[PDB]
């Protein structure tokens, strides 16, 4: 479950990294950063796609990727960190 | 369900696209982009409504549209992509 | 329920409107706009508090107000718009 | 529960405050502010990490910290403010 969500999240971010570095001309690290803050809804106060292709892709990217990213964040906290933390709580 | 949420989401975005292009003078694609990043809470680091009418509308738009947009994103991931993905998981 | 959440949300936004217009010197409408986009997590790409008092207040404001605002948005969509929409669905 | 989530949230914010003030050179209050708006997804329309180290850390920080911060916000509203409010509702 967590493994699959992990892989799915990685593939989604790779796609965004490739798209923004190609179409919007961002350095790969910047394309990855933008992809991450966009899908987690944090957003960036500096960059917004400048091309119409970038704007359309971003719209579709958000709708398709938000659900996945938060499902992963969910399991990552309830199925990976909760126990690890809740474990020590045990005297 | 997904069909209705889809239509409802589309109508909400059309309303925002018309409003921002008219009152804030944005190009239609930019008005649609702003509407999408606003209702998904991603936000935009470049544009913020410049008119008081735009500010008031945006406030009301957020409160009324956020619930709908995320309900659609929810079903879109749990009722449309989960199975499609979870399907292959089956050897 | 919805009435109480409505009132509670209104009071929270009034407090933010008063604070930002006073300490950060924003026009009341701008203070209200900032309060709304902050608590809904949309954010603003133009304004960020400039004073340390404003930064500290915003931090506390977010933690205390986010829960309330989304609880209201929740009921507003499930207890006020869902039925109104789901009603017509009935032939 | 709320106590543990409180402590965990505090430690996470301390780590972000130390990181951004050191690597990105922000004043401690600004580093804390950025950490808070990033993990709550509000975001900042003015600052974005300028270093690659800052960008990578932020990506990891978001994925690991978002789950915790919202779990705390959740309990803080349902286990700390709901009753306090719901109490008076009682004639
Ligand atoms: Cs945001
Ligand atoms: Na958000
Ligand atoms: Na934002």
């Amino acid at each position: 479950e967590f493994q699959v969500l992990f892989v799915l999240t990685i593939l989604t971010l790779i796609s965004g990294t490739i798209f923004y570095s190609t179409v919007e001309g961002l350095r790969p690290i910047d394309a990855l950063y933008f992809s991450v803050v966009t899908l987690t809804t944090v957003g960036d106060g500096n960059f917004s796609p400048q091309t119409d292709f970038g704007k359309i892709f971003t719209i579709l990217y958000i709708f398709i990727g938000i659900g996945l990213v938060f499902g992963f964040i969910h399991k990552l906290a309830v199925n990976v960190q909760l126990p690890s933390i809740l474990s020590n709580l045990v005297p």
